[PDB]
């Protein structure tokens, strides 16, 4: 497996993706948390799959450094 270190979230809200570079996720989902773009977009992936998506819309559970 991916070490327990690997930083990562869990989606609070679907999110339906509106353009074809966002990552789209159900409620409960974890997400691999891969970047942080700006104030208000993380870079992840899930199922494979890799895009953007809302900071505002998940619960980190494990940081990206800082
Ligand atoms: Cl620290």
């Amino acid at each position: 497996s991916v070490g327990s270190d690997q930083p990562c979230c869990r989606a609070l809200y679907d999110f339906e993706p509106e353009n074809e570079g966002e990552l789209g996720f159900k409620e409960g989902d974890i997400i691999t948390l891969t970047n942080q773009i700006d104030e208000n977009w993380y870079e992840g992936m899930l199922h494979g799959q890799s895009g953007f998506f809302p900071i505002n819309y998940v619960e980190i559970l494990v940081a990206l450094p800082h």
